[PDB]
């Protein structure tokens, strides 16, 4: 019989490094070492923390997810490694790290038109998966992860839920650890993620891209300037009521009006008047 290339023996899963913490989840740098001289290929790989039951079905459903996209600007999926009743979702890694990690660090190489080929790229990922009906819910720069200089792929899909035929929106129950400054209002207000929800946290993420994702000029660093850092449980009901007021992220130091403009379209209260993906596209490649 044939070996399957998707399938991985745990035997030869060595965890090398811890590379990001989640939802009740985490993502491994490891090495799959069939030979164990050290010349295995590097693969990021999600595995669930020791410490819930329905948090296995979500990351099995996220494994199917990812099995079945295909894109250049989204994270390549590479096998499962299997217990069963427990398994690890195994991806490519990609050594350049998230925006986060690589845009602090190479300023000057990435000038405004690199970072609207970045949001291009961004856009195009998202385009894809909207068109199969999901909605990524957490699309933030810690998300956007860096192939080369020149490109850019969505790099996780932990809270990717599928939108139903007759459905606009999906309507989201574990709600706790919700990235709350990336989120628009419906989402906040009454837990309904429409595509257009997340052209809302794209806005966000074209932000941090234009700040270069400096800690200080986050979208959580700036909204609890704008509503205050010490409500508690109150936040999100104060991020409500600011957004409903009409206050949104400031414009990026060095980010030129029309670039701003395509942002702020990205920022409507309501859903139905936000820009889509392919109209963001067609705004960034008329300004390059
Ligand atoms: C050294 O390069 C690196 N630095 N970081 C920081 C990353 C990489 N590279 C890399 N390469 C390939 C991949 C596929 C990834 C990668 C994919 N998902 C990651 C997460 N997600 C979460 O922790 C998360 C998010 C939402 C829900 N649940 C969870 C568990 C963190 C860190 C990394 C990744 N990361």
């Amino acid at each position: 019989t044939e070996v399957d290339p998707t399938h991985f023996e745990k035997r030869f899963l060595k965890r090398i490094r811890d590379l990001g913490e989640g939802h009740f989840g985490k993502v491994e740098l490891c090495r799959y070492d069939p030979e164990g001289d050290n010349t295995g290929e590097q693969v990021a790989v999600k595995s669930l923390k020791p410490e819930g039951g329905n948090h296995i079905a979500d990351l099995k459903k996220e494994i199917e997810i990812l099995r079945n996209l295909y894109h250049e600007n989204i994270v390549k999926y590479k096998g499962i490694c299997t217990e069963g009743n427990g398994i690890k979702l195994i991806m490519e890694f990609l050594p350049s790290g998230s925006l986060k990690e690589y845009l602090p660090k190479n300023k000057n190489k990435i000038n405004l038109k690199q970072q609207l080929k970045y949001a291009v790229q961004i856009c195009k990922g998202m385009d894809y998966l909207g068109s199969r009906q999901y909605v990524h819910r957490d699309l933030a720069a810690r998300n956007v992860l860096v192939e080369s200089e020149h490109q850019v792929k969505i790099g996780d899909f932990g809270l990717t839920k599928a939108i139903e035929t007759d459905k606009e929106y999906y309507t989201v129950k574990d709600d706790r650890d919700s990235p709350v400054f990336w989120y628009a209002p419906e989402c906040l207000m009454q837990s309904k993620f429409y595509i257009a929800s997340d052209v809302w946290s794209f806005g966000v993420t074209l932000h941090e891209l234009l700040t270069y994702c400096d800690s200080d000029s986050s979208p959580m660093a700036l909204f609890l300037k704008m509503i205050g850092p010490t409500h508690g449980q109150m936040t999100v009901t104060r991020l409500v009521n600011t957004l409903k007021e009409g206050k949104r992220l400031p414009c990026p130091p060095n980010c030129p009006d029309e670039v701003y403009q395509l942002m702020r379209k990205c920022w409507e209260f309501q859903p139905s008047n936000r820009t889509s993906f392919q109209n963001l596209i067609e705004g960034f490649e008329a300004l390059l």
